[PDB]
């Protein structure tokens, strides 16, 4: 009777897989993994089970951005839709076009991947918010004083939503030659945070967070990491991953089981008889990922 073989029968199959510093995993914190599957460029799992992160070093936060801007283009070149998708063609310009300033003031240029966003400011007041999709290259620069009628950008061929931008609730009022579109833009803007062991990631993978919300804790304040604004947390670069032979069943509401209990194929776990197990084994009610995992038996 091996000191080890005992733990496998009683508590279950477990294996740790180390990761070379600065390397990122090819799986999420509690993703279902199969025998042979790459858990990271160098590492490869030897069993089916659940991959769990051991002390991650990088926490990425996909911050949500939303701005409302306007665009002026030739009615004939427009590709009328009530919502656009990333990379989506917004219009087809036959000949070069000059999106001209309909307000005056100082410009603020904000790169948005293959696209741009312009703000016309007059003193302490944002007087305008212009959207100019990829293809329409800006003609002005951050800090330039611009006047009404002055061309701000220029499009030559097709106009597309930045690969990562989305536009919905498009309100387009027609006007003779051109068209005036005001769009509600939404795109993700990520930021990365480095976690030194003496730090505790309070939030799990996939968590939605709000401004002010504490993401990472530590005995020192300037060390703490607080969300700039609404977003979605992501864990990256775990020093290692522990695979556990077990299945995982997430639930929307109420758990009908307790950590420690044994289970069999059929046995209900949560959401009324909606969530049933498929295997025999131990139970662990993870309420950090709002899921119930069942460690295989045999």
């Amino acid at each position: 009777l091996t000191d080890e073989e005992y733990r496998e029968l009683r508590y279950g199959k477990q294996e740790t897989y180390p990761l070379p510093a600065g390397v990122d995993a090819l799986v999420k914190d509690g993703e279902e993994v199969v025998k042979g599957q790459e858990l990271a460029p160098g590492v490869v799992s030897r069993m089916d089970g659940v991959a769990l992160y051991r002390f991650p070093r990088r926490v990425r936060v996909d911050y949500l951005r939303k701005e409302r801007a306007a665009l002026r283009i030739p009615l004939s070149a427009w590709v009328e839709k009530e919502a656009y998708r990333p990379g989506e063609v917004l219009a087809e310009l036959s000949e070069p076009y000059l999106f001209r300033a309909e307000e005056s003031g100082v410009v603020e240029l904000k790169d948005l991947a293959e696209g741009h966003l312009i703000y016309l400011r007059q003193e302490e007041e944002v007087v305008a918010r212009y959207f100019l999709p990829a293809g329409m290259t800006p003609l002005v620069v951050e800090g330039e004083i611009v006047e009404v009628g002055q061309p701000l950008a220029e499009g030559k061929g097709l106009l597309r939503l930045p690969r990562h931008m989305t536009a919905k609730e498009v309100e387009a009022e027609e006007e003779g030659d051109s068209v005036h579109l005001t769009l509600f833009l939404e795109w993700t803007e990520p930021k990365d945070y480095k976690v030194a062991p003496h730090m505790n990631v309070i939030v799990p993978e996939g968590a939605k967070v709000q401004a002010g919300e504490k993401i990472v804790a530590a005995i020192d304040p300037e060390e703490e990491v607080i969300a700039e604004a609404e977003g979605v947390v992501h864990l990256h670069e775990p020093a290692s991953i522990l695979v556990v032979k077990a299945r995982v069943y997430p639930f929307e509401d109420d758990v009908e089981v307790t950590t420690g209990d044994r289970v069999a194929p059929g046995d209900v776990l949560a959401d009324g008889g909606k969530v049933k197990s498929e295997i025999y084994g131990r139970v662990e009610v993870d309420l950090v990922r709002n899921v119930v995992r069942v460690v295989e038996s045999y």
